[PDB]
């Protein structure tokens, strides 16, 4: 009758379940409480384990390593403030749709309510967050093993997207050696032990119908708006857009090589709004939509109907137009609704985005972030990835840059949070194995600071870009007011990321200038290391920039 | 600007967004703060309007309304504990999928929490059992009509079943003359006033794929549980078993023509569950079956594989068998996994079927609850409709009668609440407008006796038989103890119901044989009223009749 | 090891658990799956057992029971909707204080979301309207009996006022013959068995501190507003503020005595409002006020100040004045914030409601519903309580009749639902052994018809008289619209309560005259059962009586 083993039964079974639903990556933090899972997991040969000691970064970790991979990740944390830690990550999943799966090891009942250490009330802390949420009862061996794995082939079964909290609670004694109690408990499952499927197979697919007037909208003067999607989506909606006839906007996050480019420029031009004032119908597929000009012209159209295409649940349009959301992986949708080549209705907008772009080229030498953003596309290493920052990083490539079709781009754009960027892009890294160039600010990086110990280990080079504008000088962009933009809006911290680097044994360059940029990548790609770039730029250079660009396209 | 017109503008943008996604028949208390709710659904011409002052069976009979309709139900109630009483209905369409609509006016959020009279906290209260749940803001014209169109639609398109809870607050003044508040605000609509279709139409469909392995599952030695499901699904169901040649076993509520009937007698027989632990597969359609020892045999039964199809989500067997949770339209089902005619396997199940049934034929003559049970064919109105009320009378028809394929049976069976029956069959026949026999235990009787109101409106004959074994004599079944039964558990109310059916002007007939019974039927099809038959029986006659007939056909 | 029999040890845990805190009566519904509570309930030989049929009625008793002895009563129910008609009596709990504790028996976990029959999601369905909610574990002996008597005790012992929700899982077996499963490990609570105290004496006091500047505040112009109260509190306030000189405006739930009499008519008038502008403090005991222009002159008035003392938590203003919200036992708090002998202040007001209550007198003769209402005391049985419904009923003896100091009144004015009149009254009634008085109206009546069975069992006579204006003409009293009066607001039954009498023999009169009612009264008091008096009156007769005396009484 050892309690000690028959939790780590009871684990084990929990643990292997998650194997059949194609979960290879599991993320452990530290704890004591967390031991039959923990363990279970480590005797576990299907896994790939990742450690870490701060949950908050474990959890966007394992979030980088969903978004790349496109299947679900494992979590395991122990009880307390360990669970609520991953809740940014577990809110950013539920927006985007990362699968993550939250094993939270938890006291038993009787130590709830109680005072005893380190016992907190975690069934539902998440709210509604989660796509599921399973609160497992005590462990006990009246309860039968195919309950357990239905319960959790269930939940995985019928996750759609984001994230399932499975709280697991275990009483001591945690340790002790392994006897045979459990045993014949678990092998009631019989030969499902040498299977490969779930217990309780239950997969239904959630997709919208195909649209039968479609072959009547496609005649109309219609907009295809581009947002986030995966790389091979995004050259599909480019050929897709362009046998059409209908001008593509194309988001950062979209990968179609953007053939109308700095649209955040020139959609503040009245001649492109009035052009595009023709649409009968605007097509958008992905959401999450980048540009400020982009927003407030979705905004303002008023076509007879807005579709979003999207393979996230829920309403995408922030402006409630009248239309359609359709469910569905954005390539199957487009195999659907295919493209008849049809005469181009644009005439203005072409010429327009051509000469915003040239605009900014004419500025390109100057070294600072707007230009860095620009010519970002330079430095894209070959066959790699680039994982965007959130606040002026992601706007300025969105609005300045022209990113090739099909490069891969990944973010953090549900929630936006910058919090979680550093542990995130180890993740998206060690997901695909590529090279990988990530962007972020210096209160970002200051924020996920902990996170460079996870990015002594990469598989292939990561280079991190750090902008040090010396604070959040988004809140330059905005109209904050000057009096107290300093002290509550920017917030500058006056470092650098040297002695960061440094702690953690990683590379560390500070370029002065686009000569020394350059060698420091053609250093930095040589090994399967992480290389720290700082980019050291006057405050306000790269917001003032994007506003001077923005009012030079508005009188084009 | 006025606010009681403005609040009517609100509520009639709601109302006719309900009507785009097939919302017809709404339910409707009396109240003051549902005013506005109330009269913009008076002044609708899409709704049929039913009434009622007990909120509790109100919500029933927007149960009933749904059940047979297969349409979304809108019910409208003031605040406080009415919303409040509505929470049963809204559990049962929970679990057998109706999908109600619940309007709750509500105080605005300024009257919450302050002593304020008839003022709770709404929002919420019925925790997780809608399917969905909005709780609308404080009405204004600074949030767009588009945005509240957009809510309802996706509430509304995206509900592949049960119940939606809207929480409607309202501010006084409530009431005034009507001017042209609003009356731009809802222009912002522009001619989707004059449209048939949602505002934004968000419809993904859930359902399972194809089972590829099919072709080798269907040459196997299976078994058909069919649970409930509807009429003409039934039929094919029948059709379908019987072309595999596999064993159906029919539940009272799957109108499948129960081929091997008084399955819950031979079930107990040790020769037809050695003959089923042959079988390698189960393929069971619908849920929430009725008898003992089917549920008994099911929890016993180790196929290789398990299969439940239904259109309702989640796991449906409470033995959590390996196998698989196929969720689909069963006629769809039954198409994408047609049969194969292949020659019957069983030999001693139909045998011991037809003897069984020869056993309940041998005590068909004394006047008792099961006798009513096992010959109650003999008192289906033609093309009419079943409604049968829970505790014995189900068990009983389930386990002593056929009931003809594709005759229509409507229950509550996913609670099995005796609380709200009659009020339940007057929905189910205000929708369908067909004769209705429903059939309940005295105890449900009383239950909800106000609903007798209802049943003065119904637009065919419907015949409520009333079975008065003085208690809830399923405790006379089930092995409680002897010494506190009659207190505890029976609880007999010695009551008839003569004088509840002259109180609400009710034809009545206490038949004391056969003929007088069918003198009461004959008098009662005549005309488009409700009949109430009490079957006055000895208390624990039909319990015994159950259990001897139990052990006799457990010893062929 | 028996699990049918540690069950009911687990549950004699609990039952012997609440008796510890005052616990003497239980209401009990019948059901299988609550066989472990029913059962521990029925062996205890502290209890008083009520038993019922419909839950929300039983809720409602038990409500009523709390609401007389000032005893915490518990309820006992099954898994399933029976669980959800428990709502309304909870909610009301959860406003005026009742402590009601709720054992709603559960499914085991490992039936819960698997489509079992009669398994609901029960934790948490209760939102926030118990003030504490324990979700206990499924029952093992590895967790100890002194955890679960102690969860019980903080419970129960912390309780200041309205429900406790105690979820209850039990597996099956549930029947079988007690063996010694359990015993040893009830026997490590040791001689607490033969004990009178809680096991964990958890019980701190929550009440508001002297106010330090209530001698400067008494000698300022205040006036006094007495609302729901005991009826020696009611005795108490009269006496306080008559000491002080400040006017007092007495509730029909205050039992003052009502020294202004008919302040809902004389509210009205200019002059009474003009001298209470005088007030700089205004001082309110009790809460749930009645009358509409009692409330419409606490949202008018801007004293410096304004106070409510009661012992019920949270805000009890609905119209959020600058001052103070003080938690006390109002005696206690007249103890601690004494009268000084001052002279009366108000000069116009005495006279006023003189005047009013003669214009009320002057209208006493018609047999209408109005003048019962004035002249119910007459009718007011010594030594006995009024249980006073609401709609009509309660504004027009608020607003016309004048109501003995200390006389008991009773009502359920938290939210004031119509849902629970009848069983409530029983329950006031059982609880106090008094002869009772109980009014309610004709939808009222039907809405709880059934609980006409529980009056079948009174411990002294109860006259329930029925007000049968044929619908609910509160709705003709508010400026609802015309053409939808009838239809969507009256809602009239067309319905007579003879039958309903006759079914549960129950004595019956239909007076026609005042001497018809004398002659009923008369008669019923004479033994300890339930007599139905139904005084037909016409429709709008009391709504319109009422306009005309406060439009005339406005005009003095
Ligand atoms: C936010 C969160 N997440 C995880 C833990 C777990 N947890 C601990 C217990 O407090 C509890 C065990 C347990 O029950 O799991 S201690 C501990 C290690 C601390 O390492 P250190 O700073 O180098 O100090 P040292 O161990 O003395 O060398 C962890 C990692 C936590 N407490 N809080
Ligand atoms: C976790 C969390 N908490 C706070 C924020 C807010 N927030 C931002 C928007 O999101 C701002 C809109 C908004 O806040 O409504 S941006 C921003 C500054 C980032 O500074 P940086 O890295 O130095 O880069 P820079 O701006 O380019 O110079 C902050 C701090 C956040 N995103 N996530
Ligand atoms: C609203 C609610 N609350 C309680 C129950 C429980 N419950 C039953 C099971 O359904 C459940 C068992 C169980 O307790 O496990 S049956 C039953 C008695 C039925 O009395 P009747 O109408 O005279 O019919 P008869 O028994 O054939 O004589 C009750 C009272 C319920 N179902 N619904
Ligand atoms: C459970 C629930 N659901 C609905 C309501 C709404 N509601 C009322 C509240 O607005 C008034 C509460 C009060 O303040 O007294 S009053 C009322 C009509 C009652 O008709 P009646 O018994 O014939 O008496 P009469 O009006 O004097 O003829 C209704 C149907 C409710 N209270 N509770
Ligand atoms: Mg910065
Ligand atoms: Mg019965
Ligand atoms: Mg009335």
């Amino acid at each position: 009758m050892s309690v000690s083993a028959f939790n780590r039964r009871w684990a084990a079974v929990i643990l292997e379940a998650l194997t059949r639903h194609g979960v290879r990556h599991i993320c452990i933090a530290p704890g004591s409480r967390s031991t039959p899972l923990t363990l279970a997991a480590a005797e576990n040969s299907a896994f790939i384990h990742h450690t870490h000691f701060d949950e908050r970064g474990l959890g966007h970790l394992a979030l980088g390593l969903a978004k790349v991979s496109k299947q679900p990740v494992a979590v395991i944390v122990t009880s307390g403030t360990a669970v609520a830690n991953l809740y940014p990550a577990l809110i950013e999943a539920g927006l985007t749709g990362e699968k993550l799966i939250l094993l939270t090891a938890d006291r038993p009942p009787e130590l709830i309510d109680c005072g005893a250490n380190q016992a907190i009330r975690q069934p539902g802390m998440f709210a509604s967050h989660p796509t599921h949420s399973i609160s497992l009862p005590r462990p006990t061996q009246d309860i039968p093993a195919r309950w357990l794995v239905s319960t959790i082939d269930h939940a995985l079964g019928t996750l759609h997207a984001g994230g399932v909290h499975i709280n697991c609670p275990f009483a001591e004694p945690l340790y002790g050696e392994m006897d045979d109690t459990g045993l014949s408990w678990q092998q009631r499952l019989g030969d499902w032990w040498q299977d490969d499927k779930p217990w309780l197979r239950e997969a239904p697919r959630l997709e919208s119908e195909k649209q039968r007037d479609w072959f009547f909208w496609r005649q109309k003067r219609g907009v295809v708006v581009a947002g986030r999607m995966s790389a091979e989506e995004g050259k599909k909606v480019a050929l897709w857009a362009q046998t059409l006839g209908w001008p593509l906007i194309g988001d950062v996050l979209s990968q179609t090589g953007q053939p109308l480019p700095c649209a955040d420029l020139w959609l503040g031009n009245a001649k492109a709004t009035s052009e595009l004032q023709q649409a009968q119908i605007v097509v958008q597929l992905g959401s999450s939509l980048t540009g400020k000009r982009l927003l407030q012209w979705q905004a303002s159209c008023e076509p007879e109907e807005y579709w979003i295409v999207d393979d996230i649940e829920g309403r995408l349009d922030p402006a409630h137009h009248r239309g359609r959301r359709l469910i569905a992986n954005i390539a199957d949708w487009l195999e659907l609704h295919p493209a008849e080549k049809r005469q181009p209705w644009c005439v203005e907008i072409p010429r327009l985005a051509e000469q915003a772009m040239q605009a900014v080229i004419a500025r390109r030498d100057a070294f600072g972030e707007a230009q860095l953003a620009h010519r970002i596309c330079d430095y894209l290493p070959e066959q790699g990835q680039l994982f965007v920052g959130n606040s002026l990083v992601v706007a300025l490539i969105d609005a300045l840059s022209q990113l090739p079709a099909g490069y891969p781009v990944y973010s953090n754009r549900g929630a936006s949070g910058i919090d979680g960027l550093l542990s995130t892009a180890a993740g998206v890294q060690r997901a695909s194995g590529k090279p990988t160039l990530a962007i972020v600010g210096d209160l970002s990086a200051l924020y996920d600071l902990n996170a460079l110990a996870l990015l002594r280990q990469v598989s292939a080079p990561l280079v991190l870009i750090v902008v040090n504008n010396n604070g959040g000088q988004i809140f330059s962009l905005l109209p904050t007011p000057q009096s107290e933009r300093e002290r509550f809006y920017l917030m500058p911290q006056n470092v650098h990321f040297e002695h960061a680097a440094a702690m953690f044994e990683l590379k560390y360059h500070r370029p002065q200038n686009w000569q020394e940029l350059e060698t420091a990548f053609a250093d930095a790609w040589r090994t399967p290391t992480t290389t720290v770039i700082e980019m050291v730029v006057n405050d306000t250079d790269g917001a003032q920039t994007l506003q001077q660009l923005l009012a030079q396209v508005s009188h084009l």
